[PDB]
């Protein structure tokens, strides 16, 4: 039993005060954890094998309870799987059951051209997998194909994800529209699915549609991890 | 000036193996006419047949607390007011309402698949550029719940959620679904070309909003659902 997590390589600049993007590390800090503590071997994945912390994000800012021990603790399982991230075009999909899409403003830079984890994950979902993902994670999406029809995986589905409305409070709506970046809620409509928003962009809120599993944030990680293995066996 | 319908499940006759009595969740009704009325709204409630009685596994003193306690006990209040004027379905001005929010509780598993009148009001709400809520057996109310523009049903290519069957399990009344022939949300949903979207448990406080056509899993998701269907309105 072997779950895959994916982190965006992108963390460049994004921020208006020069701060850079990357990786929200409590999405996949609760990913890691909840997926071995019902039985899988997690591995990370990445498009380029690196990755960044968002600066606005920094762990020791954020990180709180037992995964604060888990990053700070060199020699644990997290940073021993994390230290092993491997590049998506060396990944053989037959070893994963479940694919799931972590996250952070980074996201939105390689997940829609990331073709080698887009690869990965159609073909997990094609014998049969999980395909999970939170927050941006769903911008993976975007040429993500059914290996079977050609079509988008995700039309005719249900998902999930950060909203527009989230940006909006966070003030990177701008930069959305200045980087010429896109949201979760187009990447649905331009796929064939239809997008479900939370009432507040901070809730925990999962969906489950058949093999994919969607979250809004890292607040919704532990849910979307539970729906993917409930998922995985249904 | 905007007003809210809520209906309750009409049926409170036999269904548990123990010989009690089904019918309505009073916290559903509670908890969602408390949150329309701090929102502005005023709240009018609603059956088919103009009765209803209490679960009898769910009777309110054994489930109720703190305000929910208060406004059912007192008299005169808000809550008991509208519940005494209690609406029958096909004596209702459907065009005075911005939002139908169907409560339920077991009883619904009866009256509601068939509720035309409610079904009535529902429609033209909706027609009307209103919304549509339901909360856990509510949603059973959709089926052959008719979009007067489509002339299909209401709910086909929507997205709802509603009480699992595996909630039924839990509870041990999945075998008299199946005795009584009764249906489940999912199977409504299937049946009337609408995806069903479950909880993770089957009492966790979880709703979805498509549109205007708004869908919560139980009591615990009463308010979540309520705000959603006030959101839905000014969407």
């Amino acid at each position: 039993k072997r779950a895959l997590i994916s982190l965006t390589s992108y963390h460049g600049p994004f921020y208006k005060d020069g701060a850079k993007t990357g990786v929200f590390v409590v999405e996949i800090l609760r990913s890691f954890d909840t997926f071995e503590k019902h039985g899988f071997e997690v591995d990370f994945v990445s498009e380029t094998g690196g990755f960044g912390w968002d600066e606005h994000y920094l762990p020791k800012s954020f990180i709180g309870g037992e995964d604060k021990m888990n990053f700070e603790t060199k020699n644990s399982a997290f940073n021993k799987a994390l230290a092993r991230i491997k590049t998506a075009n060396e990944v053989n999909a037959s070893d994963y059951k479940v694919f799931f899409a972590s996250a952070g403003h980074g996201a939105l830079f390689d997940y829609p051209k990331a073709k080698n984890l887009q690869d990965i994950a159609s073909k997990i979902y094609a014998n049969g997998g999980v395909i999970a993902a939170i927050c941006h994670g769903p911008l993976l999406f975007d040429g993500l194909i059914d290996i079977k029809t050609t079509r988008p995986l995700i039309e005719g589905k249900a998902i999930t994800g950060f909203p527009l409305e989230g940006e909006i409070a966070l003030g990177v709506d701008d930069i959305l529209r200045s980087r010429k970046l896109t949201t979760v809620e187009r990447v649905a409509n331009k796929n064939g699915a239809k997008y479900l928003a939370p009432i507040h962009p901070w809730d925990d809120y999962s969906i489950t549609d058949g093999k994919l599993v969607t979250g809004v944030n890292a607040n919704s990680s532990y849910s979307t991890t539970i729906r993917a293995i409930n998922a995985l066996y249904s």
